[PDB]
């Protein structure tokens, strides 16, 4: 692969549910929280100098792969299951060991990383909005504020966490 | 490639350790504000490298202090849950995951032992830790690592070995 530099890292946990922050407390206001069920979490990195084709490419493989047991203990995709999906940005993902501190070079910006942070979102939206078996089963993406602390609870039974590199 | 570890911080972590067996119930560890480590050891892992493994993950600095700086585990105090995990070595393969690379039951088994090991010892030999009573716990290795997970943001950092 001649050193080809990632573009991006994705991490997939298995939950049964999940619960987000969405927005922080703010004076009177309460914070604000997203959930999901059954399903799919996925922490996103996005990394500079990437391919054009890159989101689709993460769509098509994080949807598909074979990471969710079935009643019978078979391994089927989210899409088949069918279940939530939950989306947390997670650039920390990038980091790499210097010293006893990271550093994170290769993340993309703020901006850059909003933006394929966004797309990325609403592709898996459309994604499981084509979907037969997700539709009729009325499964929900939700996604976390780019930008923000990823107050994050997790319920499962067995995270079965993977790591994929794109 | 020796070892892959997925660091995250928590506020509190439940993790089965014994499933139900018939009347007997499942029984279960805990955390609190700490540190969870997801571990994964490939084959031919050196255990001579282990101590430096434990002594990177234990004071790499990742836990925030109520300033906003970050400090290791044993400066934090905090904490300290492992967790057996090693689908952290899966390669996609299409739709698929190859293991290919991942350990045996055998030596896996031993490895995980003797990093648990060496990670309560270097917790017990931190005066900070030792001060707080800060409790290292770990999960069954190849058993359904069922988890309960509550944070203030996980966080979350791999290191590769």
């Amino acid at each position: 692969d001649g050193g080809r530099v990632a573009q991006a890292r994705a991490l997939l946990q298995q939950c049964l549910h999940a619960r987000l922050q969405v927005r922080p407390a703010d004076g009177d206001a309460a914070a604000q929280w997203v959930e999901i069920r059954r399903g799919l979490v996925i922490y996103v990195c996005f990394f500079k100098g990437a391919d054009t084709d890159l989101l689709p490419k993460m769509v098509n493989t994080l949807l598909n792969v074979k990471l969710s047991e079935t009643e019978t203990g078979k391994h089927v995709s989210i899409l088949d299951l069918p279940g939530d999906v939950l989306i947390i940005p997670q650039a920390t993902l990038g980091g790499r060991v210097k010293g006893r501190s990271m550093q994170y070079h290769s993340n993309s910006g703020k901006e850059e990383g909003s933006e394929l942070y966004s797309q990325f979102v609403s592709l898996c939206e459309k994604a499981v909005a084509n979907n037969t078996k997700s539709v009729e089963a009325g499964v929900a993406v939700a996604h976390g504020t780019y930008g923000n602390r990823q107050v994050l609870k997790l319920d499962t039974n067995g995270p079965y966490t993977h790591l994929i590199e794109f």
